[PDB]
């Protein structure tokens, strides 16, 4: 099945899931020149106040913190959206070296990683329901550069030995989001997809121009995670990002001048 590997990456995904080479895939390159200041975009609001994490899960192509998504909680609204979103898992995609690991990349550039905050649109009911509708989702994606900590991201990086492999959970309650964002929101937003299989074209991304930064520490933590279940020979959880996609007949608006 899918995955990062030489023999089942990124570049094989189209055999299993044709839409693979669709019209809205993600992630992509923002070419910042090219994307044009979109003056009737609204503020975004993140409202992660109420926020209940309740787990956190290695499912072999990453690790993702869920939250309980039964009730209003922690929402996304406004900006290029309509309706409310909820929030039921984020996880990151990085690099075995501080020079890639994020999906997308602004004016080529690739930060060492990207965190993908997911929420679902409301008025769909459930997650599965959403992912089925071109409106279904907005993941507010967030870039990593290495540098200082990022105190709020500690808690996370220190469960990561309890779930060092594929199939591993750990309770993770009360971990609060809002630790994770930089100081500006303010985005480009373009229409897209899920950047892993099966690749819906379901969602409006919302990418922070202002990156976060971690410690060398704290990204070496995480490349210490494995793909492969307990007993199985060692790989390194490291490059789970897919590149940038073509563009096509799509515009990136963005929310700042
Ligand atoms: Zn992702």
């Amino acid at each position: 099945h899918w995955g990062y590997g030489k023999h089942n990456g990124p570049e094989h995904w189209h055999k299993d899931f044709p839409i693979a080479k669709g019209e809205r895939q993600s992630p992509v390159d923002i070419d910042t020149h090219t994307a044009k200041y979109d003056p009737s975009l609204k503020p975004l609001s993140v409202s992660y106040d109420q926020a209940t994490s309740l787990r956190i899960l290695n499912n072999g192509h990453a690790f993702n913190v869920e939250f309980d998504d039964s009730q209003d909680k922690a929402v996304l609204k406004g900006g290029p959206l309509d309706g409310t979103y909820r929030l039921i898992q984020f996880h990151f995609h990085w690099g075995s070296l501080d020079g890639q690991g994020s999906e997308h990349t602004v004016d080529k550039k690739k930060y060492a990683a990207e965190l993908h905050l997911v929420h679902w649109n409301t008025k769909y009911g459930d997650f599965g329901k959403a992912v089925q509708q071109p409106d279904g989702l907005a993941v507010l994606g967030i870039f990593l550069k290495v540098g200082s900590a990022k105190p709020g991201l500690q808690k996370v990086v220190d469960v990561l030995d309890s779930i060092k492999t594929k199939g591993k959970s750990a309770d993770f309650t009360n971990f609060d989001p809002r630790g994770l964002l930089p100081e500006s929101l303010d985005y480009w937003t373009y229409p897209g997809s899920l950047t892993t299989p099966p690749l819906l074209e379901c969602v409006t991304w919302i990418v922070l121009k202002e990156p976060i930064s971690v410690s060398s520490e704290q990204v070496l933590k995480i490349r210490k995670l494995n793909f492969n279940g307990e007993g199985e020979p060692e790989e390194l959880m490291v490059d789970n990002w897919r590149p940038a996609q073509p563009l096509k007949n799509r515009q990136i608006k963005a929310s700042f001048k």
